[PDB]
Order: C-alpha cells, then sequence, then structure tokens
C-alpha cells in the first residue's frame, strides 16, 4: 500500500466505473500512486472528472487524448511533462472495432473496420509509448490489455482478435526497442469482464458462464484482479520482467 | 509428379525470378498443376509474364490486381471464375512496408505505414479469401507466406513483424471461417530467401550467415523447399490440416 | 505414389489396423516405400505380420523391440543394418500410461507411473533416435505422434499430456542434435482417432463429438490423412522442414 | 513490505546463499512472510539452518526432504501439519541432472539419466503439491522455476530442457486440479543467474555476456529479482493469476 510512493502514472481508457481502467486507478491509488487521467473525447470528460474527483488526495490531472488524433497525442503528452515533470508509466486501456465487423463472419470484415481496429486498438500503443517515452525519464513500465482471443480464435472477437494479435506482438518490439532507456512493456490478457464494451460481443452471458464452469479457478475475473497485477507491473518488483503477457483470466488460458 | 493433376491455382506475388511465389508456381507446375498468375501493376507486366510463359503444357492467364483495390481484385477472380470456372486453391505472397519504417526503430513507424503495412501485408488476404471463395467451388487451400518475426522479435523487421503477427492470426480466423465451405487455410513461414524484398532488410548477408551457422539443418533456406512444402498443403494429402503455420526454415524456429 | 520410390523406413507400434501406424504404412507403402515393422511383444505379432502380409510385393520384416528393452533395441536395428543396409527414417508411434493415472486427478499421478508414462512415451523417442541414427547413413526423417494434451490441458490425459510435453521437447533437441548429419525431426499432432488405446481416455464419444461440432472442418481426423502427412514429411518435399509439429486434427488446435 | 504478513511459505530448494530459493526467502521475509525450509540432505543440512537462523532464529522449522524419497516427502509435510497447521504456500526450487547428459549430444541421454531427471526436475512438483494441498486450507499458491529451455532449444542443457517442458506441462494440469480448491500453480521463467547448480552448465560467463548484449533490458536479472516475482505470485494481489509462467529474464523470451 506504498508500493508506488512517489510515482505517476497516466491512466487511458477510463469511460466509467465499470472500465477495466478504473479497475487498475483504484489499485494504483491504493498502492500510493498518483494518477493522470486521459479520457476519449467530450461526452466522456465529465464521467472521469467525476471519478478522478472521488479518490482522497490531491485532486488528479484530467486530459483529453484522442489517440486516433496526433496532434491532440502530443499536447497531451507535452502538458503532462511540464505539469509534473516525470512520469514512471502509462496504463493504455483502449480499444474499439466496428460492431458490424464483430457480428459478421471474419471473411467478411470490411476493409476500413479493419484498418480502424488496427489503427486504434494496436497503433495507438506504439503512438501512445512514443510519447509517453519523453516523459518517463526515470524508466518505468507501459501497460496494455489483450484478450485470449489475440492468441486463439474465440468466437465474436473476429477482426478484434487480429487487432490484438497485431497489438500483442507490437508489445514485444516496443520491450525490445525500450529496453535500453529502462521502459518496460507488458500486457495483460484479462479473462471477459462485464463492461461498456463487452455489449460488442456477442451473448456474454453465455461466455460468462464457461468461465465460471470450465476455468481452473472456477469463477469470472474481476477489474480489481486485474488492476492488482497492474499494481505489480507497474512497480519495482517487476523491474525483471518485460515483453510479457500476464493472463488474469482465472486459468482458463491452460485449457485445450 | 501428378499430385496436383487436374488442379488450377491462382499464384499471387510473383516479381521476378527470385520471388518465393516463383519457387511455388515451378513446384505447383512439377506437381502437374495449371497456374494463373497475378501482378502488382503495369511495372511487372512484362516480367511476370516472361516467367509464367516458361511453364510448358499450359497456356498463360497473368492478370492484374492491386490487392489494395477492392474494385480490381473483385473483377480479377470474376475473370479467373470465367476463364477457368473453378479454382483449388490461392497462393497469397504479398507483403509492403515503407522503408523509413523498416529502418528506425518500431517505436518510431508511422501511423499511415502502419495501417500501410497492415493493408497489403495482412488485410489482403482476407480480401483475397472473400473473393477465391467464390471460386473454390471444390474446396481447396489459401496459403500466405509468413515470417518468424511475427512470432518473435528480429531485428530490423519492426513494423512488418507486426503486419505479420495479423496476418497469422488472420490465418486462424480465416480457417474457422471458411473449413465448414471445405477451403483450408495455411501459412508457411519461410526462413530468410535473397528477394526483391530482402534488400529492405539491413545486413541481409549477415542474416543469412546467422542461419547457416547456427540452423539445425546448418543450410539457408531456398524458395524450392518453400514451395515443395506448398505443394503438401495445396494437394489431398493436407486435407486434415487446417490453421497451421509449417516453419520451412531449416528448423531455426526451434533455437532459444 | 513415387514420392518414396527406393526408400526404406522402420515402422514402430502397429498393434491392429486401427492403429495410426498403420494408417502411416499404408500411406508410406501407396507412395512407393518399402517397409520394416516393430511389435511391442508376443501377444501383438500375428496381428501386424498378418497386416503386413496385406502389402502387395515382398513380404515386410516384422522384428519384436520393445522400447524399454535397450538390449533389444539395440539388437533390433543391428538385424535391420544386416538385412537391408540402409533406412531412411523411422514412424515412431509409441505411447503408454497405466489407466488409473487417467483416470484420477493429475496430483495423484504415482512416481512409478510418471516415470512409467515418461519412459515408454517420450524417453523412447531418443533410444529410437540413437539407433537409427546408426542406419540412416544417408540422412532421412524421424516422425513421432503426439497430441494438443502436451500443449494445453485437455481432460483425462493427465500423465500422458505431461509426457507429450516431454516428447515434443525431445523432437526439439534431437532436431538440433541430428540436423547436421542430415536427420530431420518431427511430429504430427493428431487429432482423437478411436485406436485401442483410445480405451483408455474416458468418454471418448463425446470427444469426437465436440471435434465435429467445433472443429473448423467440422469432422474428426482419420489415420490417413495421419498418413498422407507422414508420407510429407518423409519424402524430400519436406527437406527444409524439422523440429516441427504438423496439428493434422481439422484445425482444432486454434479454438480458444 | 506487509504483502505476506501473517502467511507461511514453505521454501524447498536452498543449497547456499546464491540459490534462487535464498533470493525468494529474502523477498517473502521483506514481505512479512513466516518461512519454513527443507534441505536435500546431510551435505547442505547446516548451510539451510544457518541461512535460516538470520530470517527466523533458531526456533524455524528446517526439515530434510529428498523428493526421490516418498517416505519422507510425505513425514515433512506430515511434521509441517501438526507444527504449523497451515501454510499458505511452497516454493519449489528443485532440479538435477547427471552432468553426463548435460554435455554429450540430447541423442546420447542415458535411459537412467533422463529419467532421474524427470523425477527430481519435474514429477517432484506433483509429488509435492500432492502433500501441500493437505496443509493448504485456506488455499495459496504453489510456485516452481523454469527456464526458457523448457520452451526452446538452449545451448548444453539437453535432458534438463526436456525435464523442464514436463515441468511447465505439470504446472498446467495441476493448476487445473487444484484450482478449485483456491490454490493456484505457477512458473517462473529466470534468466541465467550464477549459482551452484549453473556450473553444470558450460561457458557460463558466455552465457551471461550474451544476455548483457541482447536482452531488451541489456543486463543479467537477479536472485532478488526471481524473490520479487515470487513474493507477487505468493501474494493476493496475483489471486487471478494461475497456470502462467512469468519471464524474468530481462525480456530475453521474445527475442527470435
Ligand atoms: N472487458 C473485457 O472482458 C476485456 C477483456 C480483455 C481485454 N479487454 C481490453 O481492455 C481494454 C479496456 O476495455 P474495457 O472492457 O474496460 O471497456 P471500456 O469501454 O470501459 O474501455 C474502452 C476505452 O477505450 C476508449 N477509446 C476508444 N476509442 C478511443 C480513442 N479514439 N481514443 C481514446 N480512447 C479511446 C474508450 O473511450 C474507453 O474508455 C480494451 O483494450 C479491451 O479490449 C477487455
Ligand atoms: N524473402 C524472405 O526471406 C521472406 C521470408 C519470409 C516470408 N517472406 C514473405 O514472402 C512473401 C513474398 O515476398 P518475397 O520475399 O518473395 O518478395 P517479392 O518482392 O518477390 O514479392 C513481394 C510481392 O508483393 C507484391 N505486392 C506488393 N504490394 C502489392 C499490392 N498492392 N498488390 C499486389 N501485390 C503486391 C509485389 O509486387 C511482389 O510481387 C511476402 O509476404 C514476404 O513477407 C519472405
Ligand atoms: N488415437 C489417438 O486419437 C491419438 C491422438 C494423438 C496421438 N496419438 C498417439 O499415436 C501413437 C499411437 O497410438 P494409437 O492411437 O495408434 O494406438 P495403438 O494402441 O494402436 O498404438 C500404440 C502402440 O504403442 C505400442 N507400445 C506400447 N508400449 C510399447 C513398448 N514398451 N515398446 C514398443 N511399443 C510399445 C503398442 O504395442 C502399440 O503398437 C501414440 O503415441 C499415441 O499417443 C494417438
Ligand atoms: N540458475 C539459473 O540460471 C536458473 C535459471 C532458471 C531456472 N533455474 C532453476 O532454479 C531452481 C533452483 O536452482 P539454482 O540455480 O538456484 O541452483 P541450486 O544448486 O542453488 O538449487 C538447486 C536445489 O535443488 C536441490 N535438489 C536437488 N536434488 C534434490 C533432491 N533429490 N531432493 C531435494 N532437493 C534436491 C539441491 O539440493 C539445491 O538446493 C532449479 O529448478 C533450476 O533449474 C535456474
Ligand atoms: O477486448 C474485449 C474482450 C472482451 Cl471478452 C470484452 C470486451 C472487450 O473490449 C472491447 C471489445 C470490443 C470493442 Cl468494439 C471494444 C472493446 Cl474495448
Ligand atoms: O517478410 C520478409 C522477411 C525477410 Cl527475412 C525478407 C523479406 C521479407 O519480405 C518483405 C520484407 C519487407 C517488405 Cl517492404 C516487403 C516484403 Cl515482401
Ligand atoms: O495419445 C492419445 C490421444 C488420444 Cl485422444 C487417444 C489415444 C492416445 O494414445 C494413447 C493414450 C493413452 C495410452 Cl495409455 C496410450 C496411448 Cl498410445
Ligand atoms: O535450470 C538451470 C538453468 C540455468 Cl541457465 C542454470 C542452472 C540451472 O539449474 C540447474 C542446471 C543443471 C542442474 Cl544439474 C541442476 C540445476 Cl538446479
Amino acid at each position: 500500500m506504498e508500493l508506488l510512493q512517489g510515482k505517476t502514472f497516466v491512466v487511458m481508457g477510463v469511460a466509467n466505473q465499470r472500465s477495466i481502467a478504473w479497475g487498475i486507478a483504484r489499485s494504483l491509488h491504493n498502492a500510493g500512486a498518483k494518477l493522470i487521467f486521459t479520457y476519449a473525447g467530450e461526452r466522456l470528460e465529465r464521467n472521469v472528472r467525476e471519478l478522478a474527483d472521488t479518490l482522497e488526495g490531491q485532486e488528479s490531472l484530467v486530459l483529453p487524448c484522442d489517440v486516433t488524433n496526433d496532434e491532440e497525442l502530443t499536447a497531451c503528452f507535452e502538458t503532462i511533462k511540464q505539469e509534473v515533470g516525470t512520469i514512471h508509466g502509462v496504463a493504455h486501456c483502449i480499444a474499439f472495432a466496428n460492431r458490424d465487423d464483430l457480428k459478421g463472419e471474419f471473411v467478411d470484415t470490411s476493409r476500413d473496420g479493419f484498418l480502424l481496429a488496427q489503427n486504434i486498438s494496436a497503433f495507438s500503443l506504439t503512438a501512445v509509448a512514443r510519447e509517453a517515452k519523453k516523459v518517463m525519464t526515470e524508466g518505468g513500465n507501459i501497460l496494455t490489455l489483450t484478450y485470449l482471443g489475440g492468441e486463439r480464435v474465440v468466437k465474436n472477437y473476429n477482426v478484434m482478435g487480429v487487432a490484438k494479435a497485431s497489438l500483442e506482438a507490437s508489445v514485444k518490439y516496443l520491450a525490445n526497442d525500450l529496453g535500453q532507456h529502462g521502459i518496460r512493456v507488458n500486457a495483460i490478457s484479462a479473462g471477459p469482464i462485464r463492461t461498456l464494451s463487452a455489449k460488442g460481443v456477442g451473448d456474454f452471458n453465455s461466455i460468462l458462464r464457461e468461465i465460471e464452469e470450465r476455468a481452473p479457478l472456477r469463477r469470472t475475473t474481476t477489474q480489481e484482479e486485474v488492476g492488482d497485477t497492474a499494481v505489480f507491473l507497474f512497480s519495482d518488483l517487476a523491474r525483471g520482467v518485460t515483453g510479457e503477457n500476464i493472463h488474469v483470466d482465472s486459468g482458463y488460458h491452460i485449457l485445450g
């Protein structure tokens, strides 16, 4: 509860209280971290500011950052650098795909939808790392969130599965790049969690019940389980760990 | 010598006599197949045509097909359908990334370069499969070519490594989609081979020397070794094999 | 039907007409190979000789070979050397574990049952390779059979899953050893097939139904599909392929 | 710091203060854990008793446990049960192979050397878990240590690589078994560290220099980096993590 004392992290991707990013924010806060939040656009600004305010302590900086927009991304981290001076990591909790691509067969994925999913769900990690690198003057960790669907075929995940494969490969190439600067890059592969974006995946309740039935720990995962693993990865306990993908999924990933 | 007797395959991605696609074409021809060739633009028409000419026992069908162009892709396979009625598979031997992206550090990859590499090197397999599906009425195999860099970090591969991870995930999701229609989808992961596109990968002679020194078979791969593995995957011998990635790389992939 | 003309292979592990080894033998024969058969003990001798006699041509050499017995393993391959002088490959189709260890929880596996499974199902590949190397003076391929349960957790497989992990790792270390001598080592990972040994695995009809319902090709594998992939791996077509594990499982391995 | 307050762990495999198990013991101690130690035989008893003394005083429970000896192993955990009643985890840091089997080509591995390596380095995890299960009534975590050589071919590791493949598969099958009882099972894959047993692996200085040059973090790993990841896996922070293999190896595992 003082593992992250004296450290500041940027948390990207809070949309509401069910967001995995908000679970991460709570765990980081509870471990003593100061937090900077970024939100996608005006629609979500008050949700994020209100949640940030429920944390006790100094008021958290809350900034707009649409990761499809290089100008805004650059400006966002320039502001951060000037206002706080040093950060020790970034939690990248961002993905998007068109729902029409998610519903159809994968072979019917639109070109524009494929590239949009790649842009937001995979390339944005690299765009973010490029700007974050400048502010992580003492090193630290960059974290992203992935899903089993990026490693193997899971139903109704389709275009997002292929985007997560890009993301997981990006984690490795970024780790190899940034390690010499003392920056680690890792992923958490979370099991299914009911979030705002989970509605894009078909019959989510069958999926949850399947986890309960078959996963080794016989229960579904929580935002807090993901956040507590994020606490480890952002801490000095994980200083030897980079380019890794830790499954926080009740062991489901081992099943064949 | 007769494994592919009576079957016709579309080979995409011949550019010159060193192209892996040309090794695949020659092997398929040696196993009794008839071949159709597509070429990327006007600058390649004559060369692809000259090579296609040297296949005895058949006349040439050689068509323009820019896989970024949906109207042309659709028209190309409609022409194929009208000319031969049924094909039994497609060899997708196509990739591209900007030189400046391949030379820099991965973290400095441009957004447009990333999406361009994804479009041409990964999404195009899906775009091709969607059209090929219409002409593969007796089932068959769709093959693509990948590289170890899509699985693990290899030097000077960067944005292409991430595009190959995307391509390999696509192979799996497409296999899952098309299998019910009797269409298999597989990759060959080739070891380094001196081709036109190898010029964009830096220090290639030393990469080859590394294979020679360290690979289990103590030698570099050839276009013909890849071609002969394609013969298998396109044949009835591989009718139980789909969603697979066969390394044709002198064993190098097993090394830690 | 001439891929393997002029070549001689030792097929180990035929027990009856449903044995995967017998699928492999029929495919290799149809491809022009001469064959040598080994059998586990006196109880199987009749079956194996009867099956071998159904092959057109000169009656195949048939020899006892308990792979737990180093004296007999050595004598067997010395007899092979005196009878045919040179062989071009070996199909290792051998496994065993106590049926109590397959039933109970894996954590209740007995020490002697664990070591017995390792001895027969994993180490025997290496013991066989060491003798085969003496007779494979022109190079060739050594093949073994594995199962998805060596990679991920499959129900009831337990101690055999751990032995297959050991087997798959042995394939890689042997490939690295023997490649410099022109010897390739590969595995086929077969999907579930009703054989004599499949009686040891619980609810087998249920397993086959799941494959039929969920596998990309919507059907279960056959001994012939495995045999035809073995033809590839034993042929010159696969001369660039070593340390590989080819799944012949209707694509099931890709599912998450 | 208080992550493990009020919890007791069994540390197996301390030989001297360079032992990875000793790095683990120190980290657990610093996180507030109470520790029980086991030693292999009388040759190492003094080392282990004295090191245990520095952390726990002369109170400490220090017990003989040759993991090849089922009587002694059972007696060990029976003593733990009636001395402390409940434990919350076990660190299994035990491996052995004959030095001859580590130098010769893998194909020359002796049968009894192979089974010996499997017995001590892989089956012991299962035999330990079967006893630990009885005293882990509040749940917890079982940890083992593995090496990249269990996944891919690393030079001069041979029979131990195959034993680590078995160990890693055992982690998965054990996790699937014990999860329903609230017990997690995980591995740490450590990078090369100069320990007592590292002498078994040839030209170790060369291996270390390789890591320093090429690993993403450009430095070799330490016992403390491993211990601190162990603290995470034994803590409530990792309650969603089971059947996982975390590489603590400066990122080296991502490289191809
Ligand atoms: N929910 C699950 O079961 C699950 C499982 C595994 C991984 N994940 C991953 O976790 C991450 C967070 O998703 P979630 O489930 O918490 O849902 P969510 O809807 O709460 O979070 C998605 C976030 O992405 C943001 N985003 C989308 N487009 C953006 C853009 N252009 N610029 C900036 N931000 C943008 C949204 O504003 C939102 O905050 C995603 O990467 C998701 O794929 C989720
Ligand atoms: N050369 C190697 O060492 C190696 C190793 C592994 C994989 N590969 C892969 O093999 C495949 C073939 O590459 P190669 O080495 O034979 O090189 P190459 O340059 O001969 O072939 C690449 C082909 O892609 C085509 N292409 C590019 N953009 C296209 C577009 N818009 N539409 C249609 N075609 C387009 C080019 O015209 C060319 O024919 C690629 O996927 C490559 O990544 C190559
Ligand atoms: N049947 C399947 O669905 C399936 C799937 C994947 C892999 N496999 C593997 O295929 C291989 C062949 O099994 P199968 O299904 O054909 O069954 P099977 O019972 O027909 O063959 C197993 C063979 O192993 C032999 N064997 C056992 N102990 C031996 C010893 N001490 N010395 C020599 N030979 C010995 C038996 O005599 C028999 O010939 C095994 O490795 C098995 O694990 C089977
Ligand atoms: N040193 C490294 O670079 C490295 C890297 C990755 C993994 N590992 C693994 O870490 C673990 C600890 O090894 P280490 O490097 O600390 O060396 P070490 O020599 O300090 O520890 C190995 C321990 O195994 C014990 N052991 C051997 N046979 C035993 C038996 N019959 N019963 C009980 N205990 C027995 C020894 O007594 C010793 O305490 C091993 O599993 C090793 O394979 C080591
Ligand atoms: O990756 C996810 C995986 C699961 Cl099981 C549930 C939700 C996920 O998150 C998303 C899914 C689809 C879209 Cl459009 C956007 C996001 Cl954030
Ligand atoms: O994938 C490849 C791998 C290697 Cl080792 C060599 C060449 C390869 O092929 C390409 C590399 C870069 C670009 Cl721009 C396009 C292609 Cl086709
Ligand atoms: O590996 C196998 C996998 C499957 Cl699905 C079915 C049978 C298999 O083969 C065996 C299973 C158990 C034992 Cl005792 C011995 C063998 Cl040969
Ligand atoms: O697994 C290891 C990996 C490395 Cl790089 C170094 C030492 C290791 O540990 C061992 C190696 C050989 C033997 Cl005989 C026993 C053990 Cl404990």
